């Protein structure tokens, strides 16, 4: 049973993914998230190994669990008639990205670099397991605020990588590229960078560039903040209309705003400790 082995806590908070509450796995007293995804509501379904019917969701998870942290781990789950129940790690203290930049405004460029190259990180993992997340954005990344390592959660949009053309999408809209809002067509990786210049941006100016899809359209940049040169190239190097003109996470990581970035416990030490 999945209520005998788990003590539910409160409602951390719910929405089109779902209802999400705090928990503790009884045995050993873990902290735990426990989401809660009603049948009606998954219209992405996958096989498991042994071939069973589970949401996307789970197959992904799965094939990105590993030793490496900077993705959420899947440690149990459960199938209830109407609904299924995923058991993820809860890091304590842990706040969202969003709520993060909610609270501190816009984030100094040191800061900015030592999460964005975590995300990378933690993306290029999900590239290289054949997992393409799909919402990446502040809302999908939680901060484990003790050890200053970033984790990528909800993979509930998510999709199998391809190199073939994806006509689906149930992410952020603000997110999404200008080759989804005009055709609704785009590719894994360049759909996955344009995404990342959003969160850059979002990042170093505490709001994201686009709020209309004319904007996104457009994709003419303006800087409400003080943001470097370097940071500045780089952000719309990831915003570039024609996908084939976005960098590679390489290209991105090997930028010259990208270098000498803080280790996750220095960034803990100076920016969330203090
Ligand atoms: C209340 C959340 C608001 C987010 N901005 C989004 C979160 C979310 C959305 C969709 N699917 C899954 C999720 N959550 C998770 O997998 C998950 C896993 C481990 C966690 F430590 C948490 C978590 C959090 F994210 C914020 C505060 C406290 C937490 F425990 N969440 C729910």
């Amino acid at each position: 049973p999945l209520e005998s082995q788990y003590q539910v806590g409160p409602l951390l908070g719910s929405g089109g993914f779902g209802s999400v509450y705090s928990g503790i796995r009884v045995s050993d007293n873990l902290p735990v998230a426990i989401k809660h995804v009603e049948k009606d509501r998954i219209s992405d379904w996958g096989e498991l190994p042994n071939g069973t019917r589970v949401p996307m969701e789970v197959v992904l998870l799965k094939k990105v669990s590993s030793g490496f942290s900077g993705v959420i781990r899947l440690l149990d789950w459960f199938e209830r008639p109407d609904s299924f129940v995923l058991i993820l790690e809860r890091p304590e203290p842990v706040q969202d990205l969003f709520d993060f930049i909610t609270e501190r405004g816009a984030l100094q460029e040191e800061l900015a670099r030592s999460f964005f190259w975590q995300v990378l990180e933690a993306v290029r993992h999900c590239h290289n397991c054949g997992v393409l997340h799909r919402d990446i954005k502040d809302e999908n990344i939680l901060i484990d605020l003790n050890r200053g390592e970033l984790k990528l959660i909800d993979f509930g949009s998510g999709a199998l990588l391809k190199d073939t053309v994806y006509t689906d999408f149930d992410g952020t809209r603000v997110y999404s590229p200008p080759e989804w809002i005009r055709y609704h067509r785009y590719h894994g990786r360049s759909a996955a960078v344009w995404s990342l210049g959003i969160l850059l941006y979002d990042m170093v100016c505490g709001d994201i560039p686009f709020e209309h899809d004319e904007e996104i359209i457009r994709g003419q940049v303006f800087f409400r903040q003080r943001v470097s040169s370097e940071c500045q190239h780089l952000i719309r190097w990831c915003l570039a209309l024609r996908p084939s003109d976005r960098p590679t996470f390489e290209e991105i990581q090997n930028h010259p705003w990208m270098q000498d970035v803080l280790l996750p416990q220095e960034t803990a030490e100076i920016h969330l400790h203090s």
